[PDB]
């Protein structure tokens, strides 16, 4: 029950994995961003042609 | 009936006329092809946004 006891190791692994999983889920996020971005632009120009009746 | 009756001159201006016209036919034939070119270049890039989607 100390503080630099095995529960210590186990959750500042734990605390490192949710970093490194905020850090990738940022990363991810802005490519997501951008790669939605792109599609909803898509859509765009395709309602202004489907437009064209 | 010859060359310097003014029944001939009439006929030979009118088809002077006509090949001028011809050609001006003839620009507007290649403008349309560029125009229609273009107009089935953006409806294959249409069928190929569909497809995506």
């Amino acid at each position: 029950l100390a503080d630099d006891g095995i529960i210590d190791n186990a959750q500042d692994n734990v605390n490192a994995t949710l970093k490194s999983l905020t850090k990738q889920y940022l990363s991810v996020s802005n490519s997501i961003d951008e790669t939605v971005a792109r599609y909803k632009a898509q859509f765009t120009q395709l309602d202004t042609m489907m437009s064209k009746l």
